């Protein structure tokens, strides 16, 4: 039996497809996995000799597909079971992608080093499902440890463990909304940010300028020019952290969202209307995570409160709104085991 994490990111949003900066955590929330390929999964009550059906499986198909055409020899597997939400922006994709993956890695004894299995899941739902997606997801899922997040350098895959404190929790909040448009949304914010890198002949948003910027036309300065913002945002949020100082972390947090809400357009009116309560009710910051478009939000807040805080912002928001939110008092956790 495996247990596989789902994620959230501090900050460091629409940052992976330009090679930016990155601050996942791996959280207490997971996937469980349990000669042929034939699994039940209990959340949808259901299913090597590997065509895209339209369905779940094609995310187990997409992992053996990956491994073969790596060389490993695999065979196949006879239960899913979890805490996690699926669709909810807690990267449950990355979760039972890279559980899939990790049974195998322990019964065909692979012994396939971290960071591959990280690539290797994420080549699984690139190419196989046809999902675009940098590597944030996966890598969370992979290397997250106990009491810590981890800040990444996307370019480079150089990573440095920055322990988060005990006492203050991450209060999940999922929204319980899933915009249709927001597949063609992320795709667009995407093709965008890599027409600016090529236009300005950079590598990454981490080298970009005041003035590379003002070569850029309109929409693309409007977009690019946050994730500029955003990579400085990270490195802020990595030393406020690593001094304990909480409440900077937080105040950044809050800039990021309005950041991410007025200038790349990926918020809407209920993650606004979470990350205002939060701040009514004192939290240190709070702030979209994921994509954008709905799924869920984070708001910092001392663990002593989380709970009071988390029950505050449902019922306010369920009475403005008829989605099925609901909330998670999350804590950092160890990767896939
Ligand atoms: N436990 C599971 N059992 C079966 N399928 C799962 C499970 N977890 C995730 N999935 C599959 O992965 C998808 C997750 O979708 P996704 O678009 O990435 O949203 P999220 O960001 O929460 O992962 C589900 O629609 C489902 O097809
Ligand atoms: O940062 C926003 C986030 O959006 C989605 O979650 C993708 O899976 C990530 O790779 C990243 O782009
Ligand atoms: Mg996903």
């Amino acid at each position: 039996t495996v247990k596989s994490p789902g994620r959230v990111n501090l900050i460091g949003e629409h940052t992976d497809y330009t090679y930016g900066y990155v601050m996942p955590m791996a959280i207490d929330l997971y996937t469980i996995i349990t000669d042929k390929v034939q699994l039940y999964s209990e959340h949808f009550n259901e299913k090597l000799d590997l065509t895209k059906e339209g369905s779940w499986i094609d995310y187990v198909k997409g992992v053996l597909w990956v491994l073969i055409q790596e060389g490993y020899k695999i065979g196949g597997l006879k239960k899913i079971t979890g805490d996690l939400p699926l669709g909810a922006g807690l990267s449950s994709s990355a979760s039972f992608e890279v559980g899939i993956l990790e049974v195998l890695n322990q019964l065909y004894n692979l012994n396939i080093d971290p960071l591959k299995k990280a690539l290797l899941a994420k080549k699984a739902e690139n190419e196989f499902v046809g999902v675009p997606c940098g590597i944030l997801d996966q890598f969370a899922v992979v290397f997250g440890k106990k009491d810590n997040v981890i800040f990444l350098d996307t370019q480079t895959l150089q990573y440095e463990y920055i322990p988060f404190p005990k006492d203050v929790s991450v209060l999940v909040f999922y929204t319980g909304v899933k915009r249709e448009l927001a597949s063609s949304e992320y795709a667009e914010r995407k093709r965008i940010a890599e027409e600016s890198l090529r236009i300005l002949g950079k590598e990454s948003s981490k080298e970009v300028t005041e003035k590379d910027l003002g070569k850029l036309p309109p929409l693309h300065r409007k977009f690019f020019s946050y994730i500029v913002r955003e990579n400085a945002r990270v490195l802020e949020v990595r030393d406020a952290l690593k001094e304990g100082d909480i409440e900077k972390v937080g105040k950044i947090l809050t800039t990021a969202h309005w950041d991410l809400a007025e200038n790349y357009r990926v918020s809407c009116e209920e993650l606004d209307f979470f990350v205002k309560k939060a701040m009514e009710l004192g939290a240190y910051g709070a702030r979209l995570t994921g994509a954008g478009f709905g799924g869920s939000a984070i708001a910092l807040v001392d663990k002593d409160k989380a709970k009071t805080i988390g029950d505050a912002i449902l019922r306010e928001y369920l009475a403005k709104f008829s989605w099925k939110a609901k909330y998670f008092v999350v804590k950092p956790s160890d990767g896939v085991g």
